[PDB]
């Protein structure tokens, strides 16, 4: 139903108006990317090396993208207050470049028109929501949000259920990430993270995760009590969290199984999934879930002390839930 | 003996630095980089993913880098023009940020009080050299000059041994590339070539390469009797060329062998490599060779249609032809 602009046609852009057409819950009409021409928009939207070729129809007609005969306007802005948003009917905005994602910096859609901002990525300052978790806390008298890092999306609904179930006093979370768009082949430059800048090919690389510090601020119990670090490592696509923890409440491993799998059939279906299939990454390429317990791959020291593993696509999962947010929002409307 | 400036600090930058300092041949005493501040300059320099630690000291002293205490200016100016280059003794510079590669646009350098521009890549307009092929034809008249592509270092040697000796009648020539600093690890934005734009980890990636055309300017005998193509493939570093072509005098494979290897021996000693070994990429990181001739890869259908192969590191042996260049224009001046 409701009508939805994208600004930045990037992996996230692009996968979440793949999310848009592939489940119908919301409608592209407006793309701004100054970067990219309407052709090669085409192209970038037709053919994905992860994903593959889009199920469906794209072409140029007369200076809009039309995606299945939905036509869509484009517009080339480097300044977003200057997108008319409201002209060409964009209701919500999907701020989706991450470079603008203060409060301050994503509220000049609402210049063009827009009425509602979902930054694709973790703020400083807007308020951050996690489908399964508290996207209840949703109301109306918010104008402009987040949905958080996809690391955050995996990590808050597991934690959610292990902490719910018998409480997480401390814990501590790696991420091996596959490789992002922030990151480079060989090179050298990258201003602020210098391991960052080295080649992305070649190693395994540390990198900072502020997706701890956040499942605390979605999951206001949890404040302060999850930290965590990252490897990126040289895999296309799907990503994976270790989360190292500490119950309060005794939990034989197999508690937990029982638990997580309840959870996944129950009130985060569709959001956090449970396997004991022995799997591997490439085994979750365009999975919707936000995260996917491996029940296998876990390890168990003790009743309070446990390491779960939960698999994420981190472009198609979190692509899903920015569009199912929205939809949400626009049933709140 | 020769006192060397050097624009842009990426691979080609840092490299040709480290030649300089391996092989003491030149002097450097300056660097510009605007997008690297000098600290991250020491971690970049110090730190190599692919060729491994400085074999040396390097440090930051009193706003200078450091190099087995030769102590170099630091510039950190976007517009070429601006460098004073001459303040700090920069008799030559390397022009080695690949944006200013015209004639027109490496000129600036001399503004500062450069002498001698050397562009480290190939330029559309100014002279292009290839140690070991044309470099005698270098005279000082020539304020600003070109080393040529990598792909053209490793193929005009080749070439001119077996134009030399046979004749080329006509030849295409694919390379399989390593990856480069102008691809990318995912995302999609790429302005004019679509394909480069495309995920560099996951797949073989078309590619075009002036590099068969440019031969045609280096060795005049062979203008327009080469065109060729490239895929880009993900490994870290090394690439190879495939010389598809036809001689006009017969030549058995075993002449050919023959030849390159006198010439490897003799005359293109240190430029031109040969093997019978059986080699693989890996094998040649950190070679200085310009191109190596792998004698059992190569085929031969006749006596006088062949496929010759020749490895090339694409960093370390450019970076070295460079440093070479340069002391071979002082040794004229
Ligand atoms: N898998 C993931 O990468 C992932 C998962 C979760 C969250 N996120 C977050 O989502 C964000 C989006 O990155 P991406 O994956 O799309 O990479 P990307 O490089 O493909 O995306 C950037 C796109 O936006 C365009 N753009 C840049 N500046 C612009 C401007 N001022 N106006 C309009 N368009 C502009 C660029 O041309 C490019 O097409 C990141 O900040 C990241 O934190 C990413
Ligand atoms: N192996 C190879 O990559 C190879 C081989 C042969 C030739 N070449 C050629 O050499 C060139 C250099 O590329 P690279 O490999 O160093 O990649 P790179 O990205 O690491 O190099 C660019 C560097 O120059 C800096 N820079 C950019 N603009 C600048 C400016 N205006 N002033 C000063 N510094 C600036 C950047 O910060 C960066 O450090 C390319 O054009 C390429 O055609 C490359």
């Amino acid at each position: 139903k409701v009508k939805v602009g994208v600004n930045g046609f990037g992996r996230i852009g692009r996968l979440v108006t793949r999310a848009a057409f592939n489940s119908g819950k919301v409608d592209i009409v407006a793309i701004n990317d100054p970067f990219i021409d309407l052709n090669y928009m085409v192209y970038m939207f037709q053919y994905d090396s992860t994903h593959g070729k889009f199920h469906g129809t794209v072409k140029a007609e007369n200076g809009k993208l039309v995606i299945n005969g939905n036509p869509i306007t484009i517009f080339q802005e480097r300044d977003p207050s200057k997108i008319k948003w409201g002209d060409a009917g964009a209701e919500y905005v999907v701020e989706s470049t991450g470079v603008f994602t203060t409060m301050e910096k994503a509220g000049a859609h609402l210049q063009g028109g827009a009425k509602r901002v979902i930054i694709s990525a973790p703020s400083a300052d807007a308020p951050m929501f996690v489908m399964g978790v508290n996207h209840e806390k949703y109301d109306n008298s918010l104008k402009i949000i987040s949905n958080a890092s996809c690391t955050t999306n995996c990590l808050a609904p597991l934690a959610k259920v292990i902490h719910d179930n018998f409480g997480i006093v401390e814990g501590l979370m790696t991420t091996v990430h596959a490789i992002t768009a922030t990151q480079k082949t060989v090179d050298g430059p990258s201003g602020k993270l210098w391991r960052d800048g080295r080649g992305a090919l070649q190693n395994i690389i540390p990198a900072s995760t502020g997706a701890a510090k956040a499942v605390g601020k979605v999951i206001p119990e949890l404040n302060g009590k999850l930290t965590g670090m990252a490897f990126r490592v040289p895999t296309a696509n799907v990503s994976v969290v270790d989360l190292t923890c500490r119950l309060e409440k005794p939990a034989k491993y197999d508690d937990i199984k029982k638990v997580v799998k309840q959870a996944s059939e129950g009130p985060l279906l569709g959001i956090l999934g449970y396997t004991e299939h022995q799997v591997v990454s490439s085994d979750f390429n365009s999975d919707t879930h936000s995260s996917t317990f491996d029940a296998g791959a876990g390890i168990a020291l003790n009743d309070h002390f446990v390491k779960l593993i939960s698999w994420y696509d981190n472009e198609f999962g979190y692509s899903n839930r920015v569009v199912d947010l929205m939809a949400h929002m626009a049933s709140k409307e």
